[PDB]
RNA sequence: CUGCAUGGCUGUCGUCAGCUCGUGUUGUGAAAUGUUGGGUUAAGUCCCGCAACGAGCGCAACCCUUAUCCUUUGUUGCCAG
């Protein structure tokens, strides 16, 4: 009784033989998903992300493609949203502990 | 006597830009990344960039001298009124 969202089938190869368990097989050589190794997983990674967030959790989303470089930049008054839109610095997340230092750096304007 | 057994004290490359530490990454490791590259500089200097992010020492400056205007003043130097 499960149904796809908006999939009938998506890309050649472009390969990487890891993906093959959620490709289901081919349509005129473009390959088609599975719904059973795709759904369910689609399905829960929408209720733990909003159970992060249930648990105040801190929320960053990346946006590095021009029509979301600003649609990025914010998810409502109601909400709290941390965001990276268009360049990285590098050690920002494992090297935090250093990168405050850069961040404060911007604080400081 | 022995500074090729020593403390202290003093040269030279050179006043050349170079020597390191914390953290994150890499490699089995030595070690690299950083500190290389690009533009630029007196220069690891100043901009740019990239898995590197920052910091310490040297480097610029702080020490010494001299060049000018403006204002007030002075011995045994000066002399416009």
């Amino acid at each position: 009784m499960l149904k796809a969202g908006v999939h009938f089938g998506h890309q050649t190869r472009y390969w990487n033989p890891k993906m093959k368990p959620f490709i289901f097989g081919a349509r005129n050589k473009v390959h088609i998903i599975n719904l059973e190794k795709t759904v369910p997983m689609f399905n829960e990674a929408l209720a733990e992300l909003n159970k992060i967030a249930s648990r105040k959790g801190k929320i960053l989303f990346v946006g590095t493609k021009r029509a979301a470089s600003e649609a990025v930049k914010d998810a409502a008054l109601s909400c709290d949203q941390f965001f990276v839109n268009h360049r990285w610095l590098g050690g920002m997340l494992t090297n935090w502990k250093t990168v405050r230092q850069s961040i404060k750096r911007l604080k400081d304007l």
